């Protein structure tokens, strides 16, 4: 039957595959957002919430290397389509079900993109069905767009800082810049978490100066970005990003409608 709430989780790069079962994501045991969706499935009955972890290639080809990876552009498109498909399917079958959306890194870009569509009335579901959105290490993070969960580092996402750089898009990694329409009606319910020094979501222009560029490329390739389950580089009163998000989601599901 229909869960009152579907919690959709979009993993980061190297944390999903198209073959991973969204209802039982065991292929990538170290994936960050499992620390949120795992406990949620334990704290609530299946009738109250279903967790869904998006199955997608989740890769990021480095053009400077000979890795066998899918381009960022193609991986990101696949994940976006998969996320939209999950929401479309759930809303088709269960029109009264509400949503909690979370994403990390490449998954945060994807989830934020879909949140922007929903908030601007572009679908796949009406905005009133979305309870909340939390984005960890969003590559399109923008000061003034969404709620920056304190502490909020200076700077904006790499896809903003690098939006006008030549060559990258043609190479298969388009830096897509600010989201048109921001999060629209979801602005008040969309949260951005970003740790100081995470160049994915907080990327000062100076990070790409000649002096800093090789270090920056090493950092981006893969660290602060890997530590969001710890309080080391980001915490709220000691609470790591995964714990903040778990508590946030728990409260949304608790107060969710009973259709």
């Amino acid at each position: 039957s229909c869960p009152d709430v579907q919690m959709i989780s979009v993993p980061g790069t190297w944390e999903s595959s198209p073959q991973q079962n969204p209802l039982n994501p065991v292929q990538f045991p170290k994936a960050l957002l499992l620390k949120v969706t795992g406990p949620i499935a334990q704290q609530f009955a299946p009738a109250r919430v279903q967790t869904y972890t998006v199955a997608y290639t989740a890769q990021f080809h480095n053009p400077l290397t000979t890795d066998n990876q899918m381009s960022y552009n193609d991986s990101r498109a696949e994940g976006t389509r998969a996320m939209v498909a999950a929401m479309t399917d759930m809303n088709n079958r269960c029109p009264l079900t509400s949503y909690v959306l979370i994403g990390f890194s490449q998954g945060a870009v994807i989830a934020g993109d879909v949140a922007s569509d929903i908030g601007n009335g572009r679908g796949p579901v009406d905005e009133d069905l979305v309870l909340g959105v939390t984005l960890i290490a969003d590559g399109r993070r923008q000061q003034g767009v969404g709620n920056q969960v304190p502490p909020s580092p200076r700077g904006e996402g790499a896809e903003i800082t690098l939006h006008e750089v030549p060559v990258l898009s043609g190479l298969g990694l388009t830096m897509t810049g600010p989201r048109p329409g921001g999060f629209g009606a979801l602005d008040g319910r969309t949260n951005e978490i970003c740790a100081q020094g995470d160049l994915i979501c907080a990327a000062p222009a100076q990070a790409f100066s000649p002096a800093n560029l090789p270090t920056t490329l090493n950092t981006l390739a893969g660290p602060v970005h890997a530590m969001y389950a710890t309080p080391e580089f980001w915490n709220s009163d000691g609470e790591p990003a995964t714990e903040w998000t778990l508590n946030w989601a728990h409260q949304l599901i608790e107060n969710a409608p009973h259709p």
